[PDB]
């Protein structure tokens, strides 16, 4: 296969509907609705864009997925029942404002009763101690442990990771924001362009993002110390807005 | 304060806190107790934090505890047999990042061999599943991960290029260690591990001196690296039988 070739819209709509036929002719009226997301479903995909869809079973148990290449495009197909989507829906991890746009996306192609709707209505009506238990989790799980490798590359190395862990602190620290603010971004390309424009950044992140953005990240010296005044933003931040977690216990079970 | 300054006996003796209060708790319900990680290997560094695996005879048993101090960090996994058993021999895109974990078990407490029992298990993985790991991570990962950048040469954003390339780059390192069916060390040592290895795809190498050197602010040569690569896969695959299936327009 030659790649990713150049597709108009008017080409993955064809494929979408051949797709979606296909999906009717094979599982019938276990069919509730079918849709498409992505940058396809907005109506925005570029010229190398993939094509994304998702349905909606009415058979329990129902978890599986369609993902393949022509090798010219390729196509992902998400099956879920009613009741497993929903309730991934109305989870929220860790990388939630990467994944959960997908609900504020859909574009219907079929609907037998509202189903798209209803899972809208519940990715958007989240409560927000999800969001909070999140952001605590996200604290220690990710960015305390990122803190701990980056320092140890200041005292042992090596230096050929920081790079690459630098770009994964900034996106966790995308995650912090998209969570804080409830925002899902729009695609990967617009994750950090769109959390340094979110208010109330924790001090130390847009600088931070500047060097991931510019692809400036050789400077070993100036990361370290962009990634020590983010890690000191961050815990002011998390004081100010309450994110606190208690940490006295030695072994908290 | 963040993570502070520990010495490797001070980490083994919160382990063994850990241990103890494991076991005052669960009882009976615990079949075995390890550390993996950088401690797990006692190449732990100043601020290495602490991972801990446990075996649990309670059945459907799966839960983790994940905390800090303040000063310091600790994940507790806690799986059944069956569970632990599973996912041992699980070979996902990441396999070579995530299965480390279970050629480093440093045991503290086994009732009977169990920690022995989950080793066997993830080394004697069936090679098919190596085999269906590549071809699913060139179709899901690095095919996505073309038509991003050649989005980008077309119309932007090239703010997006350096993550994206830092991601191809470990993508590849992926491809790389489910080939040779090698895990890496630790998430640092991935990219260096990587291009140490016989047989690399064309450009990989090129492509990684790249984000090792943290040199990712020129979008052309990015991109030109990323193409070679992307190009020295379909000669790679095909030398090595991982041959995608491209026959069906839809494949159901
Ligand atoms: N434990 C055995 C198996 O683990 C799986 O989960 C795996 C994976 O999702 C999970 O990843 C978890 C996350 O989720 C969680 N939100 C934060 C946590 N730090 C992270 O932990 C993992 O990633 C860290 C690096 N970022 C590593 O330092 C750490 O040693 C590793 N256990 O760790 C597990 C592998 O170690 C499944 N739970 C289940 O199939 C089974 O229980
Ligand atoms: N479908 C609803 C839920 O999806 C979950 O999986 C989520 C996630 O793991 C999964 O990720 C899957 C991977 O796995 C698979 N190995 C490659 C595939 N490209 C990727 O797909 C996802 O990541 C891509 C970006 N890299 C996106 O382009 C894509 O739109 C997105 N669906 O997509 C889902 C979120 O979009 C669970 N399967 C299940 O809880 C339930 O089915
Ligand atoms: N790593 C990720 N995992 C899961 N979902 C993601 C994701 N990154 C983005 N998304 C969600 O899944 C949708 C499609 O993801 P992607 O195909 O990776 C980029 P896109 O938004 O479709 O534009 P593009 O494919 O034309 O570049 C996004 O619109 C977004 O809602
Ligand atoms: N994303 C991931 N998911 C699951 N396991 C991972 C993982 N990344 C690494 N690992 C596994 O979990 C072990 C511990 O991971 P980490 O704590 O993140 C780095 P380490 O190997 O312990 O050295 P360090 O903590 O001193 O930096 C790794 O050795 C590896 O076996
Ligand atoms: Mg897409
Ligand atoms: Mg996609
Ligand atoms: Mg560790
Ligand atoms: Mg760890």
């Amino acid at each position: 296969m030659n790649g990713p070739i150049i597709m108009t819209r008017e080409e993955r709509m064809k494929i979408v509907h051949e797709i979606k036929e296909r999906i009717l002719d094979k599982y019938g009226d276990d069919v509730k609705a079918i849709g498409v997301y992505g940058s396809l479903g907005r109506q925005t995909d570029g010229p190398y864009s993939d094509i994304e869809m998702m349905c909606v079973m009415s058979t329990e148990e129902a978890e599986f997925s369609h993902e393949w290449t022509t090798g010219e495009w390729k196509v992902e197909v998400n099956f879920d029942s009613e009741e497993i989507l929903l309730d991934y829906a109305s989870q929220v991890e860790s990388d939630w404002p990467l994944t959960h746009g997908q609900f504020f996306s859909i574009l219907p192609i079929y609907d037998s009763g509202g189903y798209l709707e209803k899972v809208y209505q519940t990715a958007k009506s989240v409560e927000a101690q999800k969001f909070h238990d999140a952001i605590c989790a996200l604290i220690v799980e990710e960015l305390f442990e990122y803190a701990g490798k980056w320092r140890n590359i200041r005292v042992q190395g090596p230096t050929t990771f920081l790079p690459s862990l630098t770009v994964q602190v900034a996106m966790a620290g995308a995650m912090l924001i998209g969570l804080h603010h409830r925002i899902c971004y729009t695609t990967s390309a617009s994750v950090l362009t769109e959390a340094v424009k979110q208010s109330d950044l924790p001090s130390g992140y847009d600088h931070l993002c500047q060097f991931v953005m510019s692809g400036q990240l050789s400077d070993s010296e100036k990361l370290l110390e962009s990634l020590e005044n983010f890690w000191n933003g961050i815990q002011e931040w998390t004081e100010r807005h309450g994110y606190i977690v208690d940490v006295s216990k030695r072994i908290p079970f």
